[PDB]
């Protein structure tokens, strides 16, 4: 698995709070970074897997911890997204764009098949480590509050080493 | 260039008035097929490109003509398209999502380093043999006034030889 | 990701209730099976990992769920492992000896430098097909109750698609 | 496609007003290009394609637009064709002699099976960069009226970009 | 050299007596074939190479020996070249057209640089093997008077093996 | 066979009377080495040829002789077995832990389709050069007297050149 | 290591008994085999290996193992070293001669610089299967008795399958 | 063809007048060079052609043309050659031994399956050029007059050019 | 060297007592020949070794041992030289051509750098097999009686096997 | 064929007159040698060719000429061939022992199948190069003499360029 290797870089085209942003691999350096793919926006799942995670946001912005949301639609159709459904709302961290897959493929997490991202989580450390991964087949549902509970445990070892 | 090529075979979702189908290269089908391709779906300039081409698709059925826009959003990210712009709410023609770009690149289509494909359109009769080719870049827009042109008596060339 | 595929052929011995018995992936076929790796036996970091899956052993085996504990070390030592502490005692499963690393390897989850397989979980349906991948750095350890969850939703996704 | 990329390096005969010339990518210079590409000389649909061209090639110089038509016969056998025809005498850009096929192929402009170019136009800015492609089987004439079409504001986009 | 060597399958469209036709390799075979390749109809050259063995023609056709003039410009070419220059218009024998430059390299004599074919003639006899070759630079003209003579000397030790 | 090379650089993990070493290659110039392998740890198979070698292990130590058992097993396994048993107890020396095989298969000893090492005994001198093997399948066992004989002629030859 | 490994196969002439002779792999089955090379014959760095091992001949004949001495020296040779010592005129066993090295590639016992084997002793047991290797580098001997031994253990074993 | 190309090194021994003589490339630098293949010496096809040359060799040696006749026999068995026929006791050029058959591979000339240089002429000027070639079946003699033509044909066009 | 190996097939054209003929491997079968190789005819080296082999001829075939002098000239030279030459005029057996150096090649005897065949002769067997092979710098005569010698030899132990 | 060329390097060890001793490429520089190929010593397939070149051993030595003897056995073995018969008892010139096979294969006259040298002779000038071979299967004896008139014609042409 990739667990414990570097990001490698890249370099999208993301929506964050009504405006359009770069992210690239230089500015997850020196934070902590959850990347959370999805296959798709507009689609008919119920989007609170998206939204979940936005519950947390204050709390993981309070621990120094960004989100990236990535789906390989382009950032424009986040946009459309947020704006549309009432959960996707929420969201007040980036959602990146991924249409070139590139992102997709760093994380070796796409569904060649159908050009969509895989649903999986990845937690990344302030070295640019990737110290936390789960993937789930389309209906299994990922809990943030799990994934939180591993984000602490995950920024405890780093300080306490034992 | 693919002036003059069988176009590959293909299986995209699409989107068609009101829910969603699939389209093959046989539902090309013995008849004229035109594949209206453009970047991306949501993007600023407001594209009645495709609109235009919405416009003249009644009398683009004319000659058994049928009409595919091609982007590399997903047929669930076209539809939400449909429904946004009441200028795009005029399509009555296929609007086919290439996630994967596949239909994209099977036409050469594709920028490869965006993950969308180029403002291109091209006329297949009913063998699936190209007769028309014509790619702009963005700003350059294409009328479907004589995109219908010539179609021509492609038409008659092909029922007229010479 | 290793996600939606069926998991490869394998052939290992094991600790199981006091016995050793032979594993293959017929074993498995036909079941839901659990595939949980661990570093290695003896450590010092507490197995409290395995325990609590132990304790949730019951209740795996309600739902024809297999449990097989896995680390490159021998069966052999898996018995020893599983007489000296009382957390490890609890284990009702299968724990798999992979001293050749192969099984870990197959479902690439072998840290190469260290010879040992990465906190990886994972959960294959009675067709192979692997629908839940768990994993984490040292330290970071992995919810069994979460697990649980996982496995349900797994469950009913299957029974009632989409 | 080749749409929006540089155009490669080329040397070939051509014929202009009365006497010989050559022209290689410089000599493109810094100005809106044209490369109208024909099948070959002296066959017997007439070809006025290229003098519609040629007609509106005054009103081409507008913008500081040089035509150059292109087809793999000689610059000897493109002369004897200017004398032959009243309607190719009309001609006052460049007609460009291929040869090698190296400009044609160039373009990507080549029907490999006839050694001739195909029925395509380009449009190349000042810095090189094509702007605009348009390819179409024999039969199918092309419009110098909206050939001039939107050479446009293609002037415009780039002197007052979006 | 490819003295000695069966000529290779080609099929070109030609120009002979008013008419467009094809030749193949089968037509060539039964037959003592000629082929006279020179580099460009209309080019400043004197064509007295062309039409001086024009002037042989009856004698050759009596002998039984087919000529076939051949360039890499049309066939459309050769006929406007025919009807031009008096001197041209004397050959009675198939001009064959090679714009794909296959032929040309069949006997490889491509002026790559060029896409010219050189100054070179072949005598092939009823099996397809060259039996006589001759090959000139620019300038240096091709006397068929030799020609013929070697061609009678030819035939003469197929039918007297001594 | 590997007599009379140079044994190759290694770097592991190893239990040596109640502490974790390293133990890589560098730790071996200027002595005589003996790695001492076997298949694993807590198997079935009673460890006399372990325990045999801890019995002659003091008289080694006076001849300069350091003594390496080695396993894919970890370390950590080694720890485990080195209280859990009865014999075992009795080990001084360095317990190597070769979980990815590397050492193993510097000596080509490695069993492939079992992960695990063979029964096998080799004797290092000073510049890393191997000057006896000895290999059996289970059951043979290696005795520790023979691989001392085997020593003492290898320091013989070794400091008296040329009979 | 080999051990453990089905001996490949071989055709090479021998001395046996003050006769020529010719053995192969076939001729090894059903039996135990002790395969004993050594560098070369006439060499006179000691040949006490040799005749250690014929003095012990019969007990390794009437526990049914059969011996070969290995050299790259033809046959010839080993006649010839033969009917010179008194201890090498002791050798009952067959002598094979080696001279394109095969047999010695097939046990991996070459020492290609040389074009010699190496002092290893190999026991292969009926089904041709290795289940003894010792390997020692000159001037280091090898024990007779300790041979002995690993035969017995080795026979015991494979005819008592947990103990 | 080797037409228009710079010959290839060689240090070849040779029978010139009487003695032997090595010759290379660099022995024709700067003058004119005619190199005439023949396939055997002592064969029974009389050497009229060899005679024939030498008659004009008063006359080649006047435009500074050098004669180079090759076999792949030997040197020696040239200066034998050269005693038995009156007609080769004329030669009065350098009869160029070629034994290891390198000089005439060199010129693409070589029979492989017979080991003999085929009846091929090649006229080279100062630079090292090629500017004539001429290859025939054994029967069909080669013109040494017609030689002759070629050569002032090639020396006029060298000093005025077109 | 090719000692005891089998010629490779060969097909070339010939010279023998003023008639051109063909010679092939298939021409050797059954026959004891004589591949004498030299360098070229019509050298400045008196050609004695030739004649020798000629004066030799009648007695040679008589043992019914065939001989095929070969160099790279082609027949027609080998004609020229027949009748040109003193001695050679005195040869009756086939002088082969090999304008193409297969059949030099074949016994691994061209000078590459010179397109000629070293000074080498080969002794073969009615089954194709070379049982002598001499091979001399230039102004290394080979003596035909030594060839017939060597011969006989050939001829006896190919009849009467292992003395 | 290797004629004409120049010798390849050799570090060999051999037994001369009663001693061992080493011989190397740099040994046979500016001096006319004589490479000596055989089978194997004990074999008795005749010895004559060994021992009829030590008879003719001086006149070649003033001539200037070396003569090293080659078997793929060992020195050792040479030495004990030297001491058993009367006829090898007469070899005064070097006996190389080329156990590795190298200096055979160096002349390219190895059996590969058997692991013994060819009967080949080799005339190696002062300056390295072969100016003349000689091989044969077993059974088709070597003439010493024929080797002798070799060698005085070699030299003579090598000092006399143009006769
Ligand atoms: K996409
Ligand atoms: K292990
Ligand atoms: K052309
Ligand atoms: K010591
Ligand atoms: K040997
Ligand atoms: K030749
Ligand atoms: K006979
Ligand atoms: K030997």
């Amino acid at each position: 698995s990739l667990i414990n290797t570097k990001i490698k870089p890249f370099k999208n085209q993301a929506f964050k709070n009504g405006e359009f942003i770069e992210v690239t691999e230089k500015d997850t350096e020196g934070r902590w970074s959850v990347f959370f793919f999805y296959p798709a926006d507009f689609t008919f799942v119920c989007p609170t897997e998206l939204g979940d995670v936005a519950d947390h946001y204050e709390e993981l912005q309070k621990l120094g911890v960004d989100v990236y949301s990535v789906s390989t639609d382009t950032h424009f159709t986040h946009k459309a997204f947020h704006s549309s459904s009432e959960t996707i709302a929420k969201i007040k961290y980036a959602m990146i764009g991924d249409p070139t897959g590139a992102l997709t493929r760093n994380f070796d997490n796409m569904r060649e098949d159908e050009g969509l991202a895989d649903r999986a989580t990845f937690v990344v450390d302030p070295q640019g480590i990737i110290q936390a991964i789960e993937v789930t087949a389309e209906g299994i549902g990922r809990d943030a509050s799990d994934l939180l509970r591993k984000i602490k445990a995950a920024q405890y070892v780093a300080a306490h080493p034992g």
